[PDB]
C-alpha cells in the first residue's frame, strides 16, 4: 500500500518512490519530493 504526501514513514518500503521519508513536522511520515 504505497503512500502519498504526509504518510507515516520509516525509511525504507513505505511511501512511493515518488516522494522521501522526511517530515516538516510529523517527524515520521513520506512527503512528496519537490526540490524546486
Amino acid at each position: 500500500d504505497c503512500v502519498r504526501f504526509w504518510g507515516k514513514c520509516s525509511q525504507t518500503s513505505d511511501c512511493c518512490p515518488h516522494l522521501a521519508c522526511k517530515s516538516k513536522w510529523p517527524r515520521n511520515i513520506c512527503v512528496w519530493d519537490g526540490s524546486v
